[PDB]
């Protein structure tokens, strides 16, 4: 990716590394930080920073944009911790989970602590951002309930897609480019459904990328590559 | 029982009505049932009662303010979130002769329901301003730390973080909303002690009731006899704790 995005991503990583740094008791801090400290892909923050750079290169190092990327990664951590408890997971890709190592109680309380932290950070981004994240959370909750209730098809859109779309929507709300929201939402949702795993899914994504390109033009390159590259995997 | 103003009881009915709207048409059904369980089998509505009674004593006209009614409902929702999660952590299959949501649907739904409620409360708090939102998130983190200390076998340090933070928010929210910051410090002390005392439902217990009396006295010096219904309520809660 572009050097500027990589640099942004480093600030985000440094910001995430401070979360819970002095949290007490220690059992809570470890449960909170496990998924911050274990090596991850940082898909969501990356999608957000690259989408920003593509739409407004100037705003890449904007403090609100960096904080938003951190927020979306913290909400992803909350989802991991909760899924571990829902599904009683002992491992997540070869690595023992917080619930396995520290109990379900600590895992739950750490997700609560992180939701509050996410909210504290979101407040600075304004009321529209806070309300939107809360709507996102209610969609994820509904999806989990739908899955527990035996409706994998109805739960597909609400299962993990909301965070991916939030990665694309937050920068739009923050920067004021509301005209791209409806498409960014649509794309994020398709990207999300694809992620859980099918030919025309990477086709629509192609179209929505098209519409977006008709708005920002070629400045969309970096983001198109990432999507396309992410597209190739599937 | 309750010797409180009919205006406070009336406000409480409107809070009950607002709470009855929460998650009304929510799907799926198991989510709706888990979410509304502790709202339909209602408790003593102590947290909303404290907020409303305190508001009435500081500013009587504000008991009809939509923001105050919303704040009362939010404090009850967070209490409901705490019940749902506590059911799961302590494995309660019944909570006062009634099957708990975790027992009926499994731990997953209780947790998810709590998640939906946290989100719903944030949505409601946004309408009350950034300070309310920030404050509630700080309350949430304290509750978290409190519960962690518990699980950690640290009842000592857990005393003030486990439930007190919500009792405190019942008194501090209305002050923030009405911009009466001068009383916040005392409201926090008072609320924290009331919460510590109310945790159980002896030597120290009276030392605590004495401290509360002094915080009440400080509020009285500030608002005069208008504080009387709140004072009766605190003395009543103190009473049962000492019974
Ligand atoms: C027994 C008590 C426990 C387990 C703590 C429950 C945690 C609660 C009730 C707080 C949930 C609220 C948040 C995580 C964020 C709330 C912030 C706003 C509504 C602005």
């Amino acid at each position: 990716l572009p050097p500027e995005v990589l640099a942004a991503l480093e600030r985000v990583k440094a910001r995430l590394n401070k979360v819970g740094e002095e949290l007490e008791p220690i059992s809570l801090r470890k449960a909170v930080r496990h998924y911050i400290e274990t090596p991850g892909k940082l898909l969501r923050p990356l999608l957000l920073l690259t989408f920003t750079y593509s739409i407004d290169r100037r705003s890449i190092m904007d403090p609100r944009i960096l904080e938003a990327a951190a927020i979306v990664e913290l909400l992803h951590v909350v989802s991991l911790l909760q899924d571990d408890v829902m599904d009683q997971h002992d491992q997540r890709r070869g690595i023992k989970t917080p619930r396995a190592m520290y109990g379900d109680g600590r895992a739950i309380v750490a997700s609560d602590w992180l939701i509050a932290e996410s909210i504290k950070m979101a407040v600075n981004l304004g009321a529209d951002v806070v309300t939107y994240l809360a709507d996102v959370a209610q969609r994820l909750s509904v999806g989990q309930a739908l899955d527990l209730e035996g409706e994998r098809d109805k739960a597909a859109e609400f299962k993990t897609a909301p965070l991916i779309e939030a990665a694309l929507v937050m920068p739009l709300v923050i920067l004021g480019r509301r005209e791209l929201i409806e498409t960014a939402k649509k794309l994020g949702t398709k990207l999300g459904i694809l992620y859980q795993y099918t030919k025309s899914i990477a086709n629509e994504i192609g179209r929505y990328l098209l519409k977006i390109k008709e708005h920002v033009g070629d400045a969309i390159a970096p983001f198109e590559r990432l999507i396309k590259y992410l597209i190739g995997k599937a």
